[PDB]
């Protein structure tokens, strides 16, 4: 009868872009309920403007806090919504505690809940997205994994099969709807060239990395390291919760000062495509980036000692280093000489058109 | 280092009070958080006096509200408290809003949860309590599991086995500290004698038979029929949320004046338990009274579909009805013919040392 997306961050919106178009192609009445997680122009406006979105209905205006402030506020607030709009799916994708919170709500108010990669697990049940996403699995109506693993996974915690399809990651899509109109636009080459021919590119955002002060010191003294021994410069884009963190552990102005970084702030999807697609490596601990990377045939670094989408480990495009110089040094090595060929795990970039249709049926 | 326990409602401070009887006796820093998820006294403040329990440090005076409208709140006033405290464990009984909220804080904060009473399933995840208890299962580091039905329940949801310890009921020990004090005391017996030879006692109260008003309708058409076929007297303690149902839905006025019911408002712990120990039989929707009906050897029937207690069924002294009248009236025959001899599942009644047990040394 009718579609609810409840989103709040970055990754949200870019991994709900090939839903809306597939849903924009239908009879479906659906509408955007935004959190407002994410706030800042660069972490959110930016999206909806390049990838082409409509304006959410509804805006909560939750923005930032703890666990438990955030998700308690998001609670109250979605539910006055869901208690109006009185939607029979809500579509919630990934692991953010806006999934959470819309998950639940909905649970209650025993509305079906749309899971959109659903399944991934890095086994650090302590992380707060893994949190997230194992509750989200479990109340879930329609679980949509991205791959074998996943499904699996979701199997061995006993949910049934019924509920689960392996319909591939939505990254994909969005990384072939959007890499040849990043290509062919001339403002983002004139992005591109303004910042950037030989660079690392890097992210880092985790909470258990950067609210650290002793990890969030040991990656950098790591980067510093990569810089002396390999020579190659660095593009950091930096997520506005690492910069509020390095500078509280003052560790900002040592960044700054190194000539070989280059830090920029928070770009646009396609701006930011072409910087994954032209770099030599990836250095990251973002989710969305690790499938970026193996989508575009970028080797990966990922700054973490697990990993929720082990894929790109098992067919060779990424390599775990967490905290560890010595194993990043090494990392580099490795990856500096690996062929840029491996097989893409993640679907053939129909998973929103496949998500919609599944849906409709039921 | 210190503990925090985190309760709500009725059936929470009844389990809870052997827990709290043990730690009475340790040198471990603890104290109770209460969310007032419930606020009347004869379903709280009674209980606290009866169980000669201390007050709660933390009164968060949440009270009544839609589910995402309590949770958040709980969400919001939890973490406000457990960021002061700083407790490395919670514990948290049971199935209710309240338990999942405390859990949830919890775990976000990365501190460690006990649940009491793991382990349980109706699978009816449909339900508001198997929602709670499924994903309070999720996220916590202790699983107290009540039998080893519910440890494989864990199992088969890919819990680790090193986390679950198959404990009892703590039911039973809460039956079996105040059952002989009901019995010594002049006050009890009389309240007993005022209210009561033969009579069946009735409890209703879940969400899906009290809010949709044709399951309401449908039970107590099965109420005023086993009244006439079987010429029983019934005694029925009333539920607010039931209170309310009833006078919302015309239903109540027939109650009362139906001269075979007695309506009492809601008791205390010791009155309660002589109610049911003297039962001809007991009709119930009550988690709780299900495991005291098998404890004191009264039969039990039960208006629901299915219980997350099937070892009441398995062992013989409970039989599942639902909405159904036909289905009641043959229960009502074969348990008013029922031998009372069955084995008891729930354990030996020390389970609250136990639990304190394990948490002491971890
Ligand atoms: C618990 C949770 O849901 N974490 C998600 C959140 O992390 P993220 O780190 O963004 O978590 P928060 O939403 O809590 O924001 C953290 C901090 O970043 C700053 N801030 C955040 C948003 C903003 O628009 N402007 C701003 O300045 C604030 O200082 C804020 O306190 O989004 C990430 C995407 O980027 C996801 O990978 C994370 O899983
Ligand atoms: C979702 C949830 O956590 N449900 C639990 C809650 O149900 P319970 O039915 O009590 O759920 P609520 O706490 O939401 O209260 C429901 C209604 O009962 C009335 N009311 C409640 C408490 C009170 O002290 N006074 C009062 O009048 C109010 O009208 C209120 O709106 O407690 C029961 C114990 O009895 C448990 O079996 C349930 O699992
Ligand atoms: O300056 C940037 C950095 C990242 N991204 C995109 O952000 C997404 C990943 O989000 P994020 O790293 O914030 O969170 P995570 O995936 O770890 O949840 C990916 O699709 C990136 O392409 C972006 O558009 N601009
Ligand atoms: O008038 C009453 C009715 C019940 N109880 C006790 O309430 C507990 C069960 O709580 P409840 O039925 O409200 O909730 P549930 O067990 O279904 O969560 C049991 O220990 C009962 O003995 C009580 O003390 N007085």
């Amino acid at each position: 009868m009718k579609l609810s997306i409840i989103l709040g961050t970055r990754p949200e919106i870019i991994k709900l872009s090939p839903i809306i178009r597939a849903l924009e192609k239908t009879n479906i009445d659906w509408h955007i309920i935004h959190t407002n997680q994410h706030y800042s122009e660069n972490m959110d406006k930016i999206f909806f403007e390049e990838l082409n979105l409509p304006n959410p209905k509804y805006n909560l205006n939750i923005g930032s806090g703890t666990h438990g402030e955030q998700t308690g506020k998001m609670l109250i607030e979605i539910e006055k919504v869901l208690l109006k709009e009185k939607p029979d799916v809500v579509v919630v994708q990934g692991d953010t505690n806006t999934v959470l919170a819309g998950a639940l709500v909905a649970s209650k108010l025993k509305i079906d809940v749309a899971h959109v990669e659903a399944g991934l697990r890095s086994f650090d049940r302590n992380m707060p997205e893994e949190i997230n996403r194992v509750l989200t699995d479990h109340i879930s109506s329609y679980l949509f994994a991205p791959t074998e693993i996943a499904k699996n996974n979701l199997l061995r915690e006993g949910i049934e099969e019924n509920k689960i399809f392996v319909v591939g990651n939505t990254i994909v899509d969005a990384t072939l709807q959007n890499l040849k109109i990043a290509e062919k636009n001339e403002n983002v080459r004139a992005f591109f060239n303004s910042v950037v021919d030989d660079y690392f590119l890097l992210t880092l955002h985790r909470a258990e990395n950067v609210d650290n002060k002793e990890r969030l010191k040991n990656i950098v003294e790591g980067i510093f390291e990569i810089i002396e021994i390999y020579d190659k410069a660095i593009i950091f884009s930096i997520h506005p919760r690492t910069k509020k963190r390095l500078k509280e552990f003052n560790l900002f102005d040592k960044l700054k000062s190194n000539k070989k970084i280059k830090i920029i702030e928070p770009v646009g999807y396609l701006e930011f495509l072409m910087l994954e697609k032209n770099a030599e490596l990836i250095l990251t601990d973002s989710g969305g980036v690790q499938e970026e990377a193996c989508i575009l045939k970028v080797p990966c670094i990922t700054l973490r000692d697990n990993t929720e989408r082990p894929e790109t480990v098992e067919v060779g495009a990424n390599i775990l280093v967490g905290d560890n110089k010595e194993k990043l040094i090494k990392a580099v090595e490795i990856m500096l000489n690996k062929k840029r060929n491996w097989k893409n795990p993640f679907g053939n970039g129909k998973s929103g058109e496949r998500i919609v249709r599944i849906l409709t049926y039921g």
